[PDB]
């Protein structure tokens, strides 16, 4: 099935129907008017955070043997990674930016829903994902509420509920235990029986638009095109 969109729910309505059930759904007509919707453009970043070093990850998924961790500037990566024929796929990903460069963070809001949660404002983190095309991350658990905020490109995403924990044959080792073992778009269905039949929610995110994914829901997540999402960890 798809994630259903609502358009500026109440807050009343969002609490009852989709955070304290813990059901997906995508948020239209709340961050299509964040300044970066229609500021944020290559050229843009490079401008504002082009010099500044930011962590980025090489490899097709943070689960493959190959997969390394490595440190350059924005304007390098996105020299090497986006604009230049890659030769390997490169993503900033998981990255508090914002933070780094306040002037960025300026472009951005943070969604009036984090107040039904029971922490604190100033605890919640706020990560960008820049990357090409055709990064990858493998199908995973996190331990709060996320908002996932498309900003530019499409992202292809595939929800598992918790539920489901069983037919998704989390790593055994305590390290690795909020990952799935499955490759959600080419399982071995040989290995992983299970997940042929598991049931799951899917959607493409567009720009503007929020996905809220409840905590320690599953999620699986490929970028269409060139994208930046910004991400909410709140509880
Ligand atoms: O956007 C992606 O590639 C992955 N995002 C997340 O896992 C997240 O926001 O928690
Ligand atoms: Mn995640």
């Amino acid at each position: 099935s798809t994630v259903p969109r609502l358009h500026r729910p109440s807050l009343q309505h969002f609490r009852e129907q989709f955070l304290v059930p813990g059901r997906p759904v995508i948020l239209k007509g709340v961050a299509d008017h964040w300044p970066a919707m229609q500021k944020w453009s290559l050229e843009y970043i490079q401008e504002i955070a082009g010099a500044r070093t930011v962590p980025v990850e090489v490899g097709s998924r943070y689960t493959d043997e190959e997969w390394s961790q490595t440190l350059m500037t924005v304007n390098e990566f996105i020299s090497k990674y986006i604009v230049n024929e890659p030769r390997d796929v490169g993503y900033l990903a998981q990255h508090q930016l914002f933070d780094q460069i306040p002037e960025l963070k300026q472009d951005i809001s943070i969604p009036d829903y984090c107040s039904l949660g029971d922490g604190e404002e100033e605890e919640i983190t706020i990560n960008a994902w820049f990357g090409p095309q055709g990064t990858i991350s493998p199908l995973h658990q996190d331990p709060q509420q996320n908002f996932l905020v498309q900003v530019m490109g499409r992202k292809y995403i595939r929800l598992y509920s918790p539920q489901e924990s069983g037919a998704l044959y989390p790593h055994d080792t305590h390290l690795l235990h909020n990952t799935s073992q499955v490759d959600v778009e080419n399982p071995d269905l040989e290995k992983f029986p299970k997940f042929a039949k598991a049931p799951f929610l899917s959607c493409i995110l567009s720009p503007g638009e929020i996905l809220f994914i409840p905590v320690k829901y599953w999620h699986y997540v490929r970028a269409l095109d060139l994208s930046f999402s910004v991400s909410f960890c709140w509880s």
